[PDB]
């Protein structure tokens, strides 16, 4: 019932963002055209190509969708449409390789609907023992499974955790240090970068308490 | 001679970005998608996104061209597609709103093809005296032109900073102690985010120098 996780600061960003390009540098691939798998690596896209030079970014929404009953996972691309990217080397960049399902959907796409002379993958992490697909690039290799916090999720990812708390509880409670003590013994954290009280407010405001 | 630069910090981006964010709240405009201008508002689109609780990000990559003899300035989306996004309330963000030729043809571009039901702009600064067009929000407004350099373009403005110093000179066996003189004289900045050698070995790489 814990879960094992890790609070992300934009210094790593930046570090693991440049360490990622620096691998792309080293390989001299020359990339044209960057695609991002939206949400996540828009950020990571945006980072890799001012360190490598490139001034064309795109984006597709992916999204991840459960069987209820088969619990049958498929991921989709959301709002689909096609642009013409032959003669073009296309790097696509995620935040994180967990599964390996994003960055799997996103080449078949790519290659299908872009038409690009090359395509790779880069991501920021990759876990190791999850990912069915290994990223072309990847900055840090992760070797125990985690649930990386990023800086541009910190809100998303808090709401989640805090509702993972509060289903289970038998009675409500608003002792909001409860709730904080539970963050502590749940997902390790003392000090979420967003304060739990601000939190609720948002869950409040969103109806989802 | 002399260009008035500002640093801008990720932590200050943090900053404007939740401001940014705030007031949407604040105007209770209920955003389903958001349209990012690529390459400035990939980072501002993800923060704002994940403040609000919005879970598909789009993008379109604007162009800006110059015609030579004229002086003729043209914005153009690059690689243009379409959508189906009725039914949808849209926020296009982009990072700043300087002339506001960006914000305005992202907004005829989104409604000519993308077809929402509504549409709002959003940008982190607001250069009042040069903006032709406002956008309905932003976090910061800059009432003294400047040039903004966001933590997602270090190289490339510090790389574009290094040449206009190096075309006034002949001399071309770069001091690096009087570069940096002329960085401090020129655009006041002490210490860059990357240091000039790293600056300039990458130039050496893409060909620049
Ligand atoms: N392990 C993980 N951490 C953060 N974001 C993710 N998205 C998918 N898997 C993730
Ligand atoms: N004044 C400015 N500062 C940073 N980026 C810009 N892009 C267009 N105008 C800009």
């Amino acid at each position: 019932q814990k879960i094992p996780v890790k609070v992300v600061t934009w210094d790593e960003i930046v570090s693991l963002s440049t360490k990622l390009a620096e691998k792309i540098k080293a390989d001299e691939y020359n990339v044209n055209v960057i695609v991002a798998i939206a949400r996540g690596g828009l950020v990571p896209a945006r980072l890799v190509a001012d360190v490598l030079g490139v001034f064309d970014i795109l984006s597709i929404k992916i999204e991840h969708w459960i069987e209820t009953a088969s619990h049958t996972p498929e991921a989709k691309v959301k709002y689909p449409f096609k642009v013409d990217l032959s003669d073009k080397n296309v790097l696509i960049i995620d935040d994180i390789t967990d599964t390996g399902d994003s960055i799997e959907l996103a080449r078949k796409y790519v290659m299908e609907n872009f038409r690009p002379t090359e395509v790779k993958t880069a991501t920021l992490q990759y876990i190791k023992p999850a990912a069915k697909i290994i990223p072309d690039y990847y900055a840090e290799e992760i070797v125990s499974w985690a649930w990386f916090m990023y800086p541009w999720n910190y809100w998303e990812d808090e709401i989640n955790l805090v509702n993972k708390i509060l289903i289970e509880r038998k009675t409500k409670d608003i002792d909001i240090n409860e709730l904080k003590r539970n963050f502590v013994e749940s997902y390790g954290i003392e000090n979420p970068p967003i304060s739990l009280d601000k939190i609720l407010t948002e869950m409040k405001r969103r109806k989802i308490v």
